[PDB]
C-alpha cells in the first residue's frame, strides 16, 4: 500500500496538503487506513458523509442503477431523474419548484449565479466576506478569501462583500443594480459563524425591495447538517434559488440549485446545461438519499448531539480555548493559536480525523449517524492534545 | 411511467428541449424506452458511454468500490485516487505527469484557465470560434456560442477568438499576453469539425515559442472516440494541460486536468479545489474504465468502423446532404436545411436516437462497442427519413 500513497502524492498537482496516511475504507462514522488502524472520522469527506459511510440503502440504490443506466442527457427524460426532481422539491417549500440538477457545489453556485442574471438583467452581486461559493471562476468571483482570488484576477464583475451578519452594510450594498445577494447561513470554510437571524431576515426583505435575488448556499449546511432538514428552517426565511451538494448524492457527486418558477421561466433555451449533471446515477442516489434522511429525520440526531457536544467541548478546561460554535451537528471550536499542530496530534495520536475552517479553529463535521460513545473520545482527544 | 415524465418536465428548468418518451435502461449501443421499445443509441450519454451502456467491468467496479468508501477528501490520500492517477498518466505522454481530478469537463478546462494564469503569470486566453469549453463562468468566457455568453456578461477577460484552423490568426493572437490556448482537436458542439495537422502543430510551435500554454480539450474526443486513445495522437503533439471528462469515467460524474509538472509546480498550496474532484468512487470507476479501454485498445473499432460509416453515409442519394465529417466515431452529417425534424422522425420511426451539432448538422456519438450491423442499420434509417 506504500505505493499508491506514493503514486497519490507524486503524481497529484501538489495544491494539497496531503497526510501522511492511507484511507481505505469506512462504515458509519468509521474508517480504517492501510494498516487497519481504526478512526473516528469528523471530517465525513468534509460534510459530505452525512448519512454515514456505507449507508446501505445509498448503497444499494447506486448498485441497481449502476446495472441499470448510468449515461443519459437532460434531452432524453428518464425516470430517477423525474423522481429526485419531486422528491428533492417535496422536501422544500412549495416556492421552490424548479431543479437544475449538477455534479457539484461550485457548479450549483455557478448556476444560480447565471439565472440570476438572466433573470434580472442585473450583473452585480453581493455577498459576505469570509463566504465561499466554490472554485470555478464564477463561484470564485464571490468568494471572498483573497489569495483565493488574486492569482487568477481578473474574475466575474462586479460584486461587492460586506461584513458577515452586517445587517446596514447589508442594506446598503443591495441596489436596483444587484443582480443577486449569496449567503450561507452558516459560513462553514468561514469559521462556522452562524447567521443572526435580523441578518438573514434584512437579506429576505432587502433583495424583494430591490428586485434582487437571494441565494442560500445550503451546501454544506444541507441535509440535516444543522439541526433541521435545511438551516433555513432555523430562520424562517425562504430564498429565490437554493444550491445543494455535499451530502445530496450520499457520496456520489451531485448538486443542485433549486429555484422560484419564474426564476427558471427567464432562462432562455439552451441558456445553460451540463453534460453529467442529472445522470441517472446521480439521481438514483439523491433518491435514496432523501428517503433515507427523511424516513430516519436525521437532523434530530444533529439537534441532540450537536448541544451535548458543543457543550463537553465547552468545559474542557483549557486556555487555549476562545469559542465553542456552530449548529448541529457543524461545529468549530476556536482557538487562541495555530489549529494545525493539533489537528495533527488528533490524527497521530488518538486516531481522530478533523478539519480546519481558518488558521485557529478545528471543525467537525460527523457523519450524523455518528454515536456519543465516539463523540466524548473525541472531546477527550481534544483535551489531550491542548493540554 | 407517465406520472414520472411530466414529473420531469413539470419541475425541471426548462432550459433543455426535452424528448417525448421516458429511457429506463440500456446495454451496449442499445435503450428501452418505458413502453418496451428498443433504440439504436448514437446520443450515447452525449459521448459519455464510449465503454458501452452497462460495461461489466466499470459496474462492478462501482458496486464494490460503493460497498468500500465513497466519500474522501484531497487532503486525505485513499488508494484508489493514488490507482487512477499512475493508470491514466501511464496511457499518456511522459511530460503529462501530474493530476487534477474534478467532476466535470467544465471544471477540467476552469482547473486549466487557473493553472495557466497562475503559472505564466499572465491573463489573455486565446480560444477558437465555434469553440466550446462548457457553461461554467470560467469557461464559457473561452466559449464561443455568443447566445450562450450574450445574456451573461461581462464574464472573465481578456480573451480572444479566432477562426478555427486559421495558422496565421492564431500565430498573430498569441503574444507574451497570453496565459494559454484552448482548443478541441475536433471541435464537437461547434458541428464536428477536425483540425488539420498544420494548424495544431502551428498552435504547438507558437505556443512554446511565446512562453503561453496549450490547452487541449479532449473532453468530447478522449477516451477512443476519434480512432486513437487520445486525438492528439492523430497529430504528434503534447500540450501543456489536457482536459478530460465524459467517458473518462465510464459513466460516473468524472472529468480531470493532466499537466506537466512545472505547471503543476505554478500553483499555491489551496489555490484550487474541489469538494468530489477524486473521491474514490470515481477514481475506481476511472481505473476501471481505462483498463478495459487498454485491454480492448476500444479505440480501434472506432478507427475502423468511422470511415465505413462515413462513407455509408455520403453514399446516400439525398440532394439535402451538404457534407459528411469527422474522426473515427465522432461523426456529423450537414444538410442543406434544419435537422430537427429528420432526428425527429430518426426517433419516431426507426427507433434511432441522435444528436444535432448545430441546427442544419445531426451528429452521432455512438458507443464504441456498436455492432456494424447497427451502424448499416443507422444509414438505412437515415437514407429513409430524408427521402
Ligand atoms: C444537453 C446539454 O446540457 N448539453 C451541454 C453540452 C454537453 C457536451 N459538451 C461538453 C463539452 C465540455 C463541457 O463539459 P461538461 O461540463 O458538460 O461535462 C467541454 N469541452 C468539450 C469539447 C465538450 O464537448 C451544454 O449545452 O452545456
Ligand atoms: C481540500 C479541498 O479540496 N477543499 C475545497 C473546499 C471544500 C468545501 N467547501 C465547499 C463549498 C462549496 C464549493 O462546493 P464544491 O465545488 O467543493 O462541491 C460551495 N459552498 C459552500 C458553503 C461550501 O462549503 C477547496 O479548498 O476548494
Amino acid at each position: 500500500w506504500r505505493a499508491l500513497l506514493e503514486a497519490e502524492k507524486t503524481l497529484d498537482s501538489g495544491v494539497y496538503n496531503k497526510h501522511d496516511l492511507l484511507i481505505v475504507r469506512g462504515q458509519g462514522a468509521r474508517v480504517w487506513d492501510a494498516e487497519g488502524n481504526e478512526y473516528i472520522d469528523c471530517v465525513g469527506g468534509y460534510g459530505v458523509a452525512n448519512l454515514g459511510h456505507g449507508n446501505p440503502e445509498v448503497v444499494e440504490a447506486v448498485k441497481r442503477q449502476a446495472e441499470t443506466l448510468m449515461a443519459m442527457p437532460q434531452t432524453l427524460p428518464t425516470p430517477m431523474r423525474g423522481e429526485f426532481y419531486r422528491t428533492l422539491t417535496a422536501i422544500l417549500p412549495p416556492e421552490l419548484n424548479r431543479v437544475f440538477p449538477v455534479n457539484s457545489g461550485t457548479e450549483a453556485n455557478e448556476a444560480a449565479l447565471k439565472f440570476a442574471r438572466a433573470h434580472t438583467g442585473r450583473k452585480k452581486f453581493v455577498a459576505a466576506m469570509r463566504g465561499f461559493s466554490g472554485r470555478t471562476m464564477g463561484s470564485l468571483s464571490v468568494t471572498w478569501e483573497p489569495k483565493y482570488r488574486e492569482p487568477f484576477l481578473p474574475l466575474v464583475e462586479p460584486v461587492e462583500f460586506i461584513p458577515y451578519n452586517d445587517v446596514e452594510a447589508l442594506k446598503r450594498a443591495v441596489d436596483e443594480e444587484t443582480a443577486a445577494v449569496i449567503l450561507e447561513p452558516v459560513q462553514g470554510e468561514g469559521g462556522v459563524r452562524p447567521a443572526t437571524p435580523e441578518f438573514l431576515r434584512a437579506a429576505r426583505e432587502i433583495t424583494q425591495e430591490k428586485g434582487a435575488l437571494l441565494i442560500l448556499d445550503e451546501i454544506q449546511t444541507g441535509m440535516g447538517r444543522t439541526g433541521k432538514r435545511f438551516a433555513f428552517e432555523h430562520f424562517g426565511i425562504v430564498p429565490d434559488i437554493l444550491t445543494l451538494a455535499k451530502a445530496l448524492g450520499g457520496g456520489v457527486p451531485l448538486g443542485v440549485a433549486v429555484m422560484r418558477e419564474e426564476v427558471a421561466r427567464s432562462m432562455p433555451k439552451g441558456g445553460h446545461g451540463t453534460t453529467f449533471g442529472g445522470n441517472p446515477l446521480a439521481m438514483a442516489a439523491g433518491v435514496a438519499a432523501i428517503r433515507y434522511l427523511e424516513r430516519t429525520r436525521l437532523w434530530e440526531r444533529a439537534a441532540e448531539l450537536g448541544p451535548w457536544f458543543m457543550e463537553k467541548l465547552r468545559a474542557i478546561p483549557s486556555p487555549k480555548i476562545r469559542e465553542v460554535r456552530g449548529m448541529g451537528l457543524m461545529v468549530g471550536l476556536e482557538l487562541k493559536e495555530k489549529a494545525a499542530p493539533y489537528i495533527a496530534r488528533l490524527e497521530k495520536e488518538h486516531r481522530v480525523l478533523a478539519l480546519q475552517a481558518g488558521p485557529t479553529v478545528i471543525r467537525f463535521l460527523p457523519p450524523l449517524v455518528i454515536e456519543k460513545e465516539d463523540l466524548e473520545r473525541v472531546v477527550e482527544a481534544v483535551r489531550a492534545v491542548l493540554a
